[PDB]
């Protein structure tokens, strides 16, 4: 395939170099002379191990150069790879300038050529840039449509500085955000030959995706860290509590816990993130990040409250009050703080949870579901048709597998607030989720 | 084996139930009649699936029995489960109150007890406690000494209600804390055939092991709660985009990332936390964790300065100062902002680095080096051994291989600051890790 590449970067560089070896033709443009002397010269412009033996390679067979006339660059490629530079600007937003010159640049070069053209978006920028702003630019200085008359999608890098052939050759996955079908079978095509899932999405989503991994591996540094100072401070090793950790393949480095829904409760995690951050403190360990997980956690009971209480009715259903379904647990559920809101700001609230009916007559918290929490347990009904049926706004606050059929048969005239999970797709008018 | 457990909850239940079920014999203890009445009626005190049937096999072999009277459940087995409760005070920190009584009359049961007995301490408690706490009420009661005369360990649990059982027959690894080998050995066997790791350590350790996997989880959680909200506001649906993170098990689910150690830099993690956050921000959404990540890092950087400047002497020696082993790459690098920091509270600094040198002769960041970072560039120097002779502490700060031989055979008069975990073991007089 004939490719062109902006930016020759830390990013850039390498796939030309990945892209050139691959049988590919690359052209490299950037606005630095210096960098597209040294890739002409098959010189790597950064330290990145094993990229100069590639541009070396990309030179001798004739497959790869460098050049500052991007106009020629366009001309001679089907797609171009936008790998510039999105760096911060001073309130920590976005930096657009790179990518709209180039936007400017590749938009006035398509609209003299006739052959369809398709740009990729390789650098990484905020969701919506590509709708808001690569489109629109694109359009403006070309005079045609994205999608109908040139290509227009996105593909997000993973590659780590020191390993980024080896990132490249052998990825986790790979991330193809589209608009026009035909892109994101062009980039398919590219990267078919990896030992990784192709994953297509909407552009917007792509983005996010990317985004999300960046801050992910930011928020497993410093929870390490932080861990780590505590370690240090009470006397142990750091690396060796992180080390066994580690070794937990089941909760620690599994999906678990990484749905995205409601606030965590029990009697274990909040008592123990309380305990942990109090002696910190005690030890006088800064911990930031440790010390803001109850203040996010609370957030996100009022984020419940917000959507349950903003659709002008006073009837809601509460479905589900233990702290996880399959449990008659109630020590610091979220649902049970919900319902004392509700309570409080005058909602009539009615609430199903069989887990706890059946333990407020047989078993041992019978005390403090009958005389701890009245105001609660007393709003208990024993069929969940007739919460259903009675309320105007159903809340689906834990997993039980009871509250299925409700999600995908609902009946008329009510609204979900779905808290974990259950619906099939995002907000509608009838349903909305807490993250979705 | 013969088997007392104290706390008949959550936890001990299930602990009763399933060490029942593999052919112990086993006295529940609990100072509620309400929970013993029912156990030994072979009835589950909680919704637990599975228990019931657990407990009621207990009572039909005549395996389980349960009592408040903890003399004769002492002098009638070889070892003593505390499973009770620690909650929380008012103001977070652990309230020890049960486990304090269960400690004494342990103790006094003991004094009379002819043979060894041994105490485990199953309930999460803070590093310390065992030390501070239940040793001293056990063996001041007792009239006897830790080790010697009673065994005495800590093994905590990694249970989840509601699938606590299979958690129990399955669990990710076994966790015991150490003081006595023979306690050890005792849990040893009683865990041997369960498939998966027997880890043993310290009790500190062992302790810290708990907190860390469990505020780990509500990071998890309040992470993907934080990305979901922003993904909502944004338009997507965020379990569509946690669920693509999850597909990644290189970096996403792996140790990556998980090592303590130095605040994280390069011209991707810090832009992107930045960018995603001041984004947030704009559309309303809050995101305490996430927001907090920064000032974290920055923590990290002052954490290690401190180390530093905390040994009378000017001449410091820095090894590394790319943002990563392996690159040239300066962009954020934490290295370079520690540099700085010495410099201007007026220490004298050498730097090594082998890639930023070859950088400055070869390559595209000849600039940004000669004319951007002058005053820390000039205090590059090439030869490694010169760098270490004239400095008094040297500061291991990025992963260079070529600093192992220093670790392991550092010269005389030097004290070393750890930044990345070359040291084989914890914090001395001559050589100190910012974790360990
Ligand atoms: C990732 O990927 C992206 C690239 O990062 P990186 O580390 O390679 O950055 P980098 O700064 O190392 O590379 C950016 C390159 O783009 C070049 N550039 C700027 N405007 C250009 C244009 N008009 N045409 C062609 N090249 C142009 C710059 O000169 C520079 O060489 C970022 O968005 C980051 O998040
Ligand atoms: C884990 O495991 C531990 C227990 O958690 P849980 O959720 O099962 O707690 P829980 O509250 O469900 O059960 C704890 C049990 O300990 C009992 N108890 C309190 N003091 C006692 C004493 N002096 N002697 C005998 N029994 C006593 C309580 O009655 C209760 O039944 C906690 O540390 C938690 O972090
Ligand atoms: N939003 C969200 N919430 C979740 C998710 N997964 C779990 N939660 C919540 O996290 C909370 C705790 O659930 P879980 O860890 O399954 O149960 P539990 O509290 O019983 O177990 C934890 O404490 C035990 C203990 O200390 O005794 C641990 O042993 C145990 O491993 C757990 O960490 C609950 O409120 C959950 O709803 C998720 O993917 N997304
Ligand atoms: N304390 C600690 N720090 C770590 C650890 N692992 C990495 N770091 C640091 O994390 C920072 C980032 O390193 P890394 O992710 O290896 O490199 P890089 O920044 O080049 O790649 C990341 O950004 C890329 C990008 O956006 O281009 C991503 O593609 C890539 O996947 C990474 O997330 C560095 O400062 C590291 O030193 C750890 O286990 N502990």
């Amino acid at each position: 395939m004939r490719i062109s590449i902006f930016g020759l970067g830390y990013v850039g560089a390498v796939c030309a170099g990945c892209l050139s070896a691959r049988g590919h033709e690359v052209i490299g443009v950037d606005v630095s002379s210096t960098k597209i002397d040294l890739i002409n010269q098959g010189k790597s412009p950064i330290v990145e191990p094993g990229l100069e033996a590639l541009l070396q390679q990309g030179r001798q067979t004739g497959r790869l150069s460098g050049t500052t006339d991007f106009k020629k660059a366009v001309l001679d490629s089907d797609v171009s790879f936008i790998c510039v530079g999105t760096p911060s600007k001073k309130n920590g937003d976005l930096d657009l300038g790179y990518i709209e010159t180039v936007c400017r640049e590749i938009g006035f070069a398509i609209r003299e050529k006739s052959e369809r053209h398709t740009v990729v978006v390789r650098s990484t920028v905020l969701p919506g840039t590509v709708n808001n702003v690569v489109i629109p630019l694109i359009e403006d200085c070309s005079g045609k449509k994205a999608g109908v008359d040139f290509g227009v999608g996105t593909n997000p890098e993973f590659l780590r500085e020191s390993t980024a052939i080896k990132d490249y050759d052998f990825p986790p996955m790979t991330v193809i955000g589209e608009l026009d079908k035909q892109t994101g079978d062009l980039l398919e095509e590219i990267y078919r030959e990896l030992d990784a899932p192709i994953i297509r999405k909407t552009v917007e989503v792509a983005e996010m995706i990317k985004y999300t991994c960046n801050v992910w591996h930011a928020a497993k540094v410093t929870f390490a860290n932080e861990i780590g100072n505590i370690a240090k401070a009470v006397g142990v090793d750091g690396r060796e509590v992180m080390d066994v950790i580690c070794q937990d393949h089941k909760l620690n480095l599994s999906r678990y816990y990484m749905r995205p829904g409601f606030a965590f409760g029990g009697s274990c995690l909040p008592k123990d993130v309380r305990a942990l951050t109090y002696r910190a403190s005690q030890l006088d360990v800064e911990h930031p990040m440790l010390g803001s997980l109850m203040r996010s956690n609370s957030n996100q009971v009022q984020k419940a409250f917000d959507l349950i209480t903003s659709h002008d009715t006073r009837k809601v259903g509460l479905l589900g009050l233990s702290f996880k379904a399959g449990t008659d647990d109630l020590r610091e559920s979220p649902l049970v703080e919900l319902a004392e809101m509700l309570i409080g700001k005058g909602y009539e609230l009615r609430i199903f949870d069989r887990n706890v009916e059946y333990a407020r007559v047989h078993g041992a918290n019978k005390e403090y579901i009958e005389s701890k929490i009245p105001h609660v347990s007393s709003l208990l009904v024993s069929d969940l048709d007739e919460v259903v049926a009675s309320s105007d706004v159903l809340v689906l606050g834990n997993g039980d597998e009871l509250f299925v059929d409700l999600v995908n048969k609902t009946p008329s005239g009510k609204k979900l607030v779905d808290l974990v999970g259950f619906m099939p797709h995002t907000t509608t008018a009838q349903a909305e989720g807490i993250c979705w």
